[PDB]
């Protein structure tokens, strides 16, 4: 709907400042986010203050017809308060403190930068409260980046005991929760438990589960300080945080529970190459790949059942990747749309002109060094119109949906049982054979209500609790199908086995138990066929077909020939099937097609493995990130979204071609 | 012989006590071991203690026939003495302590944690020293695991100064057989001899030399605190300790000089996946390699020239290697017989039932999480009839012997000068093809008596104490022949090169001396022919005939081409022949086919890969590592074990065969 | 033209002392440099000296007829110094003390070590000022070795505060000179301002290149100490130092400035192995690549205008390489003539003797362990023999230069944007295509004159200072043309971005601006074709030619293709070529080769890979680092150097050939 930049004022003089919020208004940017790193250009020394700048920067956005959006300068305190105050620094487990020199320096249980923090952000906000035309506040900048969720600090281990002494009320009842008999790690008085520092071999599951919960939980309470006192200033104004793309520190839901609006960032050509699983191909490197910045548009939608925004938007070539080759001919056109087919009503790019200044330096912005447009100006010129011509948008809602569990996520990651194994892949596995079909997808925790969807996938739900037990059987009996990938029901709430066998409290939600499980190098041949031939990855888990009816059997011609790998039952009106197995492409897409059978959606047929389609409100959108061309005959031209007889419309490399009429289509 | 498994009742309720004990009896398993980790359990706080469960397990163990086998508890010491004296903790290097939160945070040299290793084990041994049906004591569990050898605390700095002026007497012997002059690391006094920290650079040989005999030496002496109090408690008892497969930094020679029988943790598809040289192959992931596992029993079998236990066991899927696939059918029957063939007259299964509780809840038991028999159970039972029914087995006698020296171990970690040299896979080359052919092998230290032996290869001696050599010559003199590899003869006891060349007193043993030596990329083409064409690996020596008589020369074609690279030479009655070259399976083959030829000795004929034969008393044993299948003819059907005309006998995948009679053979 | 060895008296007994200095008279070896690392013999207490051994050494290298270098003993301090003042020693950035136990464990910054230098350099120059006949010193050994040029003690913290107060004046300057806004990272006085520790991302460019110009000239001022008590010493004394090869941190040039004559250390078959990027290649195992010592010959050269010396030459198999195969034969001479070609007039091998002794047992020297002669010896009496026959070589002047600048080698190293970038690697390319058309070659810095050269390339000019843009305009208007590499005109003296477009001040130098930059994994097809396809490596740089003239176009075929690669431009009388592509082989032939047409310079044609020629004097000098063979018809044999019809000469493998007449020819 509205597309925005992120500007920053400081870097530049103020002659550039009118005629770059001029350019600004010609794009069509109704948003601009700055005050992120001005902590040490407003307070140059304790006591003294420079507002004056902004006032003026936020006047001129003002004077162009756009709202602006501020933020708390928490992020960067200043030399001069980290050398006052150095308690505020955190540090990692040996004990080294995360000095000065970067972003991200500070500690979220130091009472010290909690006095600070409200020292600074009281009075920014109350400059700013009723008068101007500021539209919003976001939380300091992408909290917890470069690993800065964690902290082991003595003022951390202090919180640590305490919120231990809040969930378990006396120490047997932790030691009993817990087990600490193994390896005689039983904890004589909560003062006994120290934040997990070097030793020999492994942490413990239980304590490395709580401590991440404990983080998160932190930092949670950290925001709930900054909204807080937001809300004090004025009543009017949103409270919202930028997050990120495949982040697994920091539990977006809960610290959403306590704002207004969700945004993230997206830089897909960089996050494909972060060891996304398998070697980033050429258009994956031009364009990123439409699956992961889907996910995660998916899962910011989904955190308050309302739409989104992308707070920050790659705008050309980046600083952090590995290599960053120049983004594909309308890349940044593309992303756009694909934000907005997911949800984002707002877009905004980072940033305005590319800083000459900084460790930044070889990160474009919309921008050159020269004042000289980028791409990106163009880009967002072009769907600024297209998001202005196409409707006011509606909050898409999604028939199927994933959960996502946090708990899930870092138990797994403290016991992979494989080093090729990531909860991410398995989520993306299976979320990408749904979408692989064309349908938009929700992506939730337990903590949400399972009624209202045609089908549900788990892939991992390692920790069940038994009241998210009953209430998925009583989804199952009721309404619709479920699908469980591997690895769930395996531990508790206390990330501890049951003991009983795998599924623990599912056991009979499901036809089967499992015999054991297997942990394959991807050297090995790894089929199942149906009980043609298609593939799985990485792991594999024997099924006791106990209740009833096998579906898929190994073909791997190994110790576990012949057994049965998924399995289905039918519990009452609706059914389970249970995927043992991480399944490859065709498999995943064969059992997410089953399922959207089971449930009378209207799956589309297997959409090229890059192009993805989604339909808000009443249209739909298909973007392409292969930079082939796409051919859909069946639809002629009275489409909303078009490049610059009737044998359907083309869709070039890169493009998007908005359409109404929720389709059941293939193209190319 | 007798089979077992290793209990812990700490983690289970007592109403499952006798049902388990009850099991563990159809089972047959006469020999149950706990205690290890039951520190925090017994002494919650400082003097209290909690005895009585342990009374009634060992009383159930005695009410159903098996004799329980106790161990001391200093493994894990609880939260509550770590906070009360910390020094107790060990260091690496640099200084960080190695804190709470896993297992063997303890450090040998403190003089603190010798007084409470006294009280601890004081008061549990007078508790059952002469009344009840404890068999005997095993020391603390697996010494020196996660790297805990060798520490770089003050307490270690005392012991290592104390260490090195009872070895040297005085500073100038010790500047002297070092040699400290250069770089200039002379040292003034022993004082100011510290452990070795960080340095820029390499660190001095005979430093670290020092330093490794220092910390072994240092456990060696903890042992035998253990051990003495142990036989202060009870006469009768024996004094153990289970050692671990391809560990480095412990001289289990020493060790074992103070205790009465010897025991170590075989897990094969765990530590062939641990960079056993090469990937890991699929039958290799589910049975694991022969020749590594082979070599620890025989290492730990010659340690007190009597049989050995195996105190712990793979039962199925265990956590700590990277991937763990479910081994093969009957792998743990497999392995039991291995460990008979080669000298176990006890084989003890860890564990008892998967632990829900721990950072080991990946490993499983003989039995399920549900209390359900896993596979572990079955094949522990039927290995329980067959050791049974075949004979009170005997000790076997070795007529080849291969010495393994812990010195040169130590050096040639020091100085590899090859990334992919190591010394396990060396004396692994070396002593797979000797068991290649079929052969019982001994494989023992410098200490050791070489008469009695047919031949001997000594792949690496490198460094040669003159008695030591001399005792070589009048073996080869009067007796049998023997073949050394490479890198033997270049350093004395000191870690000192000589200034004469090598092999320096071995150089008459031999009929050549070394040119020069060079390390190879596994790249090139390394081949030898003889004076058809076998290729070597990663190592080549090329020897100047002085005395008499090469045998293989170098088609490398390099500069070294046409070079002797094996030689041979007869002193008086008896050969040597020197291998300066690593070779690869068929050249080992040739060599060892053709000693054992020189050696009037049974060899059978080149037996498969994953195949080896042991004969045992008066039976010999056949085990399939293969998943294939065997068919040896030439032998009908009287063999005493066999799984559930006359061709032969068809031993399948993973099966074992015993036969009678000491053969000369081939197979499949 | 001279030869010599590097001695040490140290580690042997005084009754081979004469022997040995006898057979360094055979072999012709005029210099023999000892006293390294002494100070522990020398000084074994505080105020205990033992000088007579070096006297008597002196006297028997006088003896004999050579000339004895002398060093400062200063890279090895002993125990009892370290434990007295334990300040000495460095840290790295996280704090850790790099101990005792190796070399180089001191801090160029702390004032005490500077006054124990004082001290003991004071005494050993003052006992060989006028009388005996030591020829020079050299300074303490490989300065900055083992990383250790940049330490982060506190000593260095006081000197970095005070070299950026004598840098930039006041605070406010620093901060707009590195621009601190970014990320508030603004100091508010100079103590505010700490040596870079840990942090959680990256740290700020402009400090990081302010760290290291700081770390390189704090060592000019240790260097400057040093040479100063020297000539203090002996006014007709010699000052040198050796230096390394593709060493990072240490500015030799400003070094330099403070000496009389270079030297450095070559060991090929090690540095070819230092992933010299790609795989090296056998006859590379043996005998090293020729461009990579090549340019440090050169390097090394021109940093004063004059020739230098090898101080150290590999004598055969060394220890510190990960692999190290025996070199091929007569590869010692084959070194030693290619120093000497490229403008060495000693070459003095490391060591005399294998030392039986420290840390580089494994490091070889021209005689065995025996007292035997090693290779070494006979190859060094034959290059003796050689060099006193061919003339008393001239000084090479070369036509054709090449800008090294270690400025933009630390701010590239700081922002790679590319894992496979390499300034290193980069030089090579364009200096080793150079090379390949035969010519000698000059690489330096800014700093000197570009006058009086045919042809300049400048690979990497990163920071172009506007005093050096105009003299490079200059230069290109009244002389000959330049070839500009990519990623030069970037960045100013303070490493920040520039307002305009790249190339910055060398814009109207040029005819192209650069539209964007993109890096590129070395999996894309990365073409060029002229406006025939050759292939670019890992970097692309989009030209947009406003002036004039695209001569290379991208057949990449992604987002790039059809723009301009390579351009051309002719200001005024002379021209200037921009390669916005890291060329491969046969595009920086081609480059090469056209800039050497331009230049009416004598360019063979393409000689082999490893095959070099230089034209010393009036001799020219053909080494052959391949092991196959060499024919050169067109020269009958009227050759100086040759080896023990007319068809031309040929030049066997790892073989010498001079030959006087400047040739333009080809080969094999
Ligand atoms: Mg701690
Ligand atoms: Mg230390
Ligand atoms: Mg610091
Ligand atoms: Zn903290
Ligand atoms: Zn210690
Ligand atoms: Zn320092």
């Amino acid at each position: 709907m509205r597309l925005g930049v992120c500007y920053f004022p400081e870097h530049w003089p103020s002659e550039e400042w009118e005629r770059d919020v001029a350019a600004m208004a010609d794009a069509g940017l109704e948003y601009v986010r700055m005050a992120e790193f001005s902590w040490g250009v407003l307070e140059p020394e304790r006591g003294t203050f420079d507002f004056e700048w902004l006032d003026e920067a936020i006047e001129l956005i003002g004077d162009h017809g756009m709202q602006a959006v501020l933020c708390t300068p928490t992020a960067t305190p200043p030399k001069w308060l980290v050398d006052e105050r150095p308690s505020i620094r955190q540090e990692d487990p040996d004990g080294t403190v995360r000095e000065h020199g970067s972003r991200r320096h500070y500690c979220f249980n130091s009472d010290a930068y909690r006095e600070e923090t409200a020292r600074i952000v009281e009075r920014v906000t109350e400059r700013y409260a009723d008068s101007p035309h500021v539209a919003g506040w976001q939380t300091d900048n992408e909290f917890g980046c470069h690993e800065t969720v964690r902290c082991y600090c003595d003022d951390c281990a202090d919180a640590f005991r305490t919120w231990l002494a809040d969930r378990y009320g006396d120490i047997d009842r932790l030691n009993e929760a817990w087990g600490n008999a193994f390896w005689s790690q039983q904890y004589g008085s909560f003062d006994e438990i120290d934040p997990p520092g070097p030793t020999p071999a492994e942490h413990h599951p239980s304590r490395l589960l709580a401590y991440a919960r404990f983080s998160s939980d932190s930092v949670v309470e950290y925001n709930r300080l900054h909204a807080d006192l937001i809300r004090e200033a004025d009543p009017d104004w949103f409270v919202t945080h930028n997050f990120m793309g495949r982040f697994p520190t920091l539990n977006a839901y809960d610290v959403s529970e306590d704002l207004d609006r969700v945004a993230w960032d997206s830089y897909p050509t960089g996050f494909v190459q972060d060891r996304y699983d398998g070697e980033a191909s050429p258009d994956q490197l031009r364009a990123g790949d439409p699956d992961q910045v889907g996910m995660d548009h998916d899962i910011y939608r989904s955190a308050l059942d309302r739409p989104f925004w992308v707070m920050e938007q790659q705008p050309g070539d980046v600083n952090w990747p590995p290599h960053c080759p120049q983004p594909g001919e309308g890349a940044m056109r593309l992303w756009a749309h694909h934000a907005a087919a997911h949800g984002a009503d707002a877009v905004l790019y980072f940033r305005w002109r590319r800083c000459l200044e900084g460790q930044e330096q070889y990160h474009a912005g919309l921008r050159k060094a020269d004042g000289s447009p980028d791409r990106g100006y163009a880009d967002a010129a072009h769907t600024s119109e297209e998001f202005a011509t196409l409707d006011g948008a509606s909050h898409v809602d999604a028939p199927v949906a994933v959960v996502f569990d946090y708990d899930s996520l870092w138990a797994l990651n403290a016991q992979p049982h494989a080093p090729d194994f990531d909860y991410w892949a398995l989520q993306e596995a299976f979320y990408g054979a749904v979408r692989g079909r064309g349908v938009q997808v929700d992506v939730v925790p337990p903590s949400a209500d399972l009624s209202g969807y045609a089908a549900v996938v788990a892939p991992a739900l390692h920790l069940v609790t038994e009241d998210l037990a009953d209430r998925l059987t009583d989804y199952i009996a009721g309404g619709g199908e479920v699908l469980f990938g591997p690895r769930t029901g395996v531990k508790d709430a206390e990330n501890k086995l049951r003991p009983m066998s795998q599924p623990g409290p599912l056991t009979d939600l499901v036809g089967a138990t499992v015999d054991q499980h297997e942990s394959l190098p991807r050297r090995l041949e790894t089929t199942v066929r149906r009980v043609p031939p298609v593939s799985f990855r990485t792991w594999a888990e024997w099924l006791d077909p106990d209740a009833a009816e096998p579906q898929y059997a190994y073909d791997v011609d190994g110790p576990a020939d012949g057994r049965p790998a998924v399995v289905t039952n039918t519990v009452g009106d609706g059914q389970v099937t249970y995927c043992g197995v991480w399944p490859e492409s065709d498999l995943a897409d064969a059992l997410a097609s089953d399922l959207l059978d089971r449930a009378g959606v209207r799956y589309a047929e297997r959409l090229p493995d890059g192009v993805r389609i989604g339909y808000r409100g009443g249209r739909t959108w298909v973007t392409n990130f292969t930079s082939d061309r796409l051919r859909l005959p069946e639809i002629d031209p009275e489409s909303l979204a078009v490049d610059d007889s009737a044998d359907g419309i083309v869709v070039g490399p890169y493009g998007v071609a908005v359409i109404e009429g929720d389709c059941v289509d293939g193209l190319r």
